[PDB]
């Protein structure tokens, strides 16, 4: 009765040496959902690496029906969130809602209504799931890569350095000095937290649900310990009153913002708004039960534009509650918790 | 898509002057579910008024199927505060653990509470609800309205059969009667039944109206208790926690029926109503400090409350019986713990 995530099929890279996919401005596109934590990784990374004008973005609807992610039928393409803005209750919003630049964008290059149209163009024999994110090549009309862990490495690589400014080129979310630390952390966070919440919420037998939920909270406890130890050291170094200096080095790995933080964030920012109620990951919440994770996630959300302005809590809450009929059969979106993220 | 609770049909009383239903030991029986907050009112009141050996009790299974509450196929059990009732994945909906999932119906061997209803009135055609206050002599339902059963138990009706300490206990003192009734009225509509109008709503517009109403009224209760705590802190000093708590109640300065009626909802709120009925702006433990102190004082410090509160029956009943809310019948393991200790 367990959930098994399928392996992603499109696994190519972009580099000056690549025979097909070489770096250029105006060539590649990023198709995402704002509700998906995997695709969220790519949006955050695109922003932190200064690539919003280099790689355009479009956004599928938050409602996921049986035919897969769908679209509605320049300032937006090159925006951190593809131009989506949260509207100024959920009950009046139906699953077929058509608020252009609120629920979704269009697909601007071909007018496709379905993300499956891109998959079939790339591989007419494709037979797997039509997932987001998709890194798309406009020249060959193919999917370069649809594995979020690899897309973020492509984005952080030197590939696009000619087309970005001096400050962003220098940002390195996977420094060699921390690479074993990042890769370790990522491995167990993936299995027990990023994917752990899905193995918990999609379980169809309680035995699997219980095993997986225990494993989620056991690993949140590990993260919380790492952060608690780091906070102790920073408080000794700077004094607890100098909160600003403390937060400037308050990260999961090392003393700087890395990929490990990005990958954790996309799960943690969804945890209280969705995963507690909807995936039954409910021993406690981040805000009530995990002070150091809670501080860490609020620092990233409130103080980093790449996190705040790619985080759409309406897409998050509506996607899960409205799409997963075997969890929420009537599609009624809970109004709580309030607020979606507490202030810092 | 709104939930309209039926009016209870059996509304008679027991008294010395009554032509039919006079008080006696060994004559009346109380049939309950430990999951039901309405029936829970009657168990608490039965204990507080010292009536456990006067009025026997039997307990239906926590699983509620389409044919209604059911029994499984002893002196100490019948006269116990909870009828003798002593991970969830291993417990199936057809679980048959005698004295754990349910008791038997010991007078007639009925397998269904509907059997008692049809015995009393062969033309009955509403829902077969708990609690039931049953007369063994006429084989009828005296009263199936929890708000009236607790008045019967509190009345002078059974005073000849209890000790003097219990006889003097009065859960509806005259000086507080009107305030008890007025508090009870809005707590009923907005909290006791408010959580059910919220969780059983099948249209989002009704869900949202009712959930906002629940939290608006919990705010009202919290204000009452905060003001009362402030007065007690002045009367006694914050250090005298035992003297403060000895007067820390919803109406006046003593335990009343108003506390009992609020408690059966509040004790279920974090274990069930937050996740399952989507009453989730916040939780009691995180969001309502004065309600949280009040309910922990009742649970831990009054045996009539603690030893009638069965969190397995509570969690299993709701999550395993409400298929249109929880289609796969998977009981969340959290929140942990069911009720927090009263840490000073």
């Amino acid at each position: 009765g367990a959930f098994k995530r399928q392996v992603s099929s499109f696994r190519e890279t972009i580099s000056k040496q690549h025979p097909i996919y070489k770096p250029a401005k105006g060539r590649y596109w990023l198709y995402v959902s704002l509700a998906c934590p995997w695709a969220h990784r790519t949006l955050i990374t695109r922003a932190l690496k200064g690539l919003t004008s280099v790689i355009g973005c479009s956004v599928v609807h938050w409602h996921l029906d049986e035919k897969g992610w769908r679209f509605l039928d320049l300032e937006h393409w090159h925006d951190v969130a593809g131009g989506i803005r949260t509207a100024k209750s959920f009950a009046e919003i139906k699953n077929d809602s058509q608020r252009f630049m609120v629920d979704a964008t269009n697909e601007p290059h071909y007018g496709y209504k379905r993300i499956s149209d891109l998959y079939y163009k790339s591989d007419p024999q494709y037979s797997a799931r039509f997932t987001v994110p998709v890194l798309w090549d406009l020249e060959t009309q193919t999917i370069v890569n649809n594995e979020s862990s690899e897309i973020i490495r492509i984005l952080n690589s030197s590939a696009f350095d000619e087309f970005v400014d001096d400050d962003h080129k220098k940002t390195d979310l996977v420094p060699a000095q921390l690479k074993t630390q990042i890769d370790d952390f990522n491995s167990w966070v993936y299995d027990s937290i990023n994917n752990g919440v899905y193995k918990t919420g999609f379980a169809e037998k309680a035995e699997v649900y219980e095993s997986e939920v225990n494993n989620v909270f056991e690993h949140l406890d590990k993260v919380e310990k790492i952060l608690s130890d780091k906070y102790s050291k920073l408080k000794a170094k700077y004094g607890e009153e100098d909160r600003q200096k403390i937060l400037g080095e308050f990260f999961t790995v090392g003393d700087q913002l890395t990929e490990a933080d990005i990958r954790l964030y996309t799960t943690v920012i969804r945890f209280d708004p969705v995963y507690v109620q909807h995936f039954k990951c409910n021993f406690t919440s981040i805000r009530a039960g995990y002070p150091f994770i809670h501080l860490w996630v609020r620092n990233l959300y409130w103080n980093y534009d790449a996190f705040r302005y790619t985080t759409d809590f309406d897409h998050i809450k509506l996607h899960y509650t409205r799409s997963h009929t075997r969890i929420n059969p009537l599609g009624i979106t809970p109004l709580g918790p309030k607020p979606d993220i507490r202030p810092l």
